[PDB]
C-alpha cells in the first residue's frame, strides 16, 4: 500500500491528469445536457386549433427524434464510481469520526455522489409530516438537493488546485473580516431602502415600494452592478442613489485589504 | 486586430506592461481560474433557482455564465436580469464574491508593474 499511495495522493503522475480531465469534461457535458431538456424540438410547430380540416389530424408525429442520455448518465455513473473506488482505496489510509478537522476534502468527494446515487430510488425522503402526508407531486427533496449537490462537484478540483487551498485557508481563518462586510452591507441596505420607500412611490409607477424588491435595487447600486431593473423616474431617490453608491464603495473596500492581505501570505507560503 | 501592438517600440508603458504580464503569469492565472469557479457556481444555482415561474434569464448555463462574469466585473449589461426572487441571494452573494476575488490577484500585478515602471524610468 506504500506503493498504491505513489499512485494515490502525493506524486504527480497520469492518474491526477485523468481525474481533472473527467472532472472537466464531465461539467462540460451535464452542462450541455442541462440546456435543452428537449433535443432538437423547437422549429416548425402546430397545435389544437380550429381553422379548417387541418387541426383534425395535428402533426404530432409519430417517428419523430431519438431521446437519449444514456452516454451522459455514462458520464456521471463512471465518474461516481471511480470517486467510490479511490476514496474506498482512501480508506485503506487512517480513519475517525467527527466533523471538523477530519478532511474537507473527503465531506466534499462524498457530497457529489451521494446524491445522484440516492436520486435514483424513487423517493426515501419521508421528511415532514405535513409535507410527506401527501409527497403528492413533491419532488420537494429531489428538487432542493439534486440542483445544490451537482452546483457543488466543482469544488472537488482544489487538491489538483492550490488557488483554492489559498482561497480556503483565508476564508476560514478571516470569517470574521468577510462576517463585518456581509453585515455592514445589510445595515446599509436595509436603511437605503426604506428612505427610497419613504420619497419614491408617491408619483406613480417607479421601483416597486415593497421593501424585499428596493433590498434588490440597494445590494445592486452598492456592488455597483445597477442591471437597471429597478430604476427611478423621480427626484427623491436622486440623493440616495448618490449617499448609497457613495456607501457601497466605501464599506465594501473596507473588508478587502484584510482578506487580500491573509490571501497574500498563504499563496505566497504553499509557493 | 494585432497591428496597436506594435506601438511598444516607442511605447515604455507597453514594455512595462509586458514584463509584469510575462513574469506575472501564475497571479493572472489565478485570478482567471478562481473567476472560473465562480462564475460557474453562481450560475448553476440560479440555474435551479429560477426558472420555474416563466420567461426570465434563458436557463441554458453558456447563458446563465454570461451573467455570472458580467454581475462580477460589475458590468451588469441589463441584457440579463431576473423578475423572480430566487437569483435575489445570489445577486447579493455572487456580486460580493466577484469583488472579492477580483481584488485579491490586483495588489501583486500591479506592484510587479511599480518596480518595473519606476524602473526604465
Ligand atoms: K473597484
Amino acid at each position: 500500500l506504500l506503493f498504491e499511495y505513489p499512485e494515490s495522493s502525493g506524486p504527480a503522475r497520469i492518474i491526477a491528469i485523468v481525474s481533472v480531465m473527467v472532472i472537466l469534461i464531465s461539467i462540460v457535458s451535464f452542462c450541455l445536457e442541462t440546456l435543452p431538456i428537449f433535443r432538437d424540438e423547437n422549429e416548425d410547430m402546430h397545435g389544437g386549433g380550429v381553422t379548417f380540416h387541418t387541426y383534425s389530424q395535428s402533426t404530432i408525429g409519430y417517428q419523430q427524434s431519438t431521446s437519449f442520455t444514456d452516454p451522459f448518465f455514462i458520464v456521471e455513473t463512471l465518474c461516481i464510481i471511480w470517486f467510490s473506488f479511490e476514496f474506498l482505496v482512501r480508506f485503506f489510509a487512517c480513519p475517525s469520526k467527527a466533523g471538523f478537522f477530519t478532511n474537507i476534502m473527503n465531506i466534499i468527494d462524498i457530497v457529489a455522489i451521494i446524491p445522484y446515487f440516492i436520486t435514483l430510488g424513487t423517493e426515501l425522503a419521508e421528511k415532514p409530516e405535513d409535507a410527506q402526508q401527501g409527497q403528492q407531486a413533491m419532488s420537494l427533496a429531489i428538487l432542493r438537493v439534486i440542483r445544490l449537490v451537482r452546483v457543488f462537484r466543482i469544488f472537488k478540483l482544489s487538491r489538483h488546485s492550490k488557488g483554492l487551498q489559498i482561497l480556503g485557508q483565508t476564508l476560514k481563518a478571516s470569517m470574521r473580516e468577510l462576517g463585518l462586510l456581509i453585515f455592514f452591507l445589510f445595515i446599509g441596505v436595509i436603511l437605503f431602502s426604506s428612505a427610497v420607500y419613504f420619497a419614491e412611490a408617491d408619483e406613480r409607477d417607479s421601483q416597486f415600494p415593497s421593501i424585499p424588491d428596493a433590498f434588490w435595487w440597494a445590494v445592486v447600486s452598492m456592488t455597483t452592478v445597477g442591471y437597471g431593473d429597478m430604476v427611478p423616474t423621480t427626484i427623491g431617490g436622486k440623493i440616495v442613489g448618490s449617499l448609497c453608491a457613495i456607501a457601497g464603495v466605501l464599506t465594501i473596500a473596507l473588508p478587502v485589504p484584510v482578506i487580500v492581505s491573509n490571501f497574500n501570505y498563504f499563496y505566497h507560503r504553499e509557493t
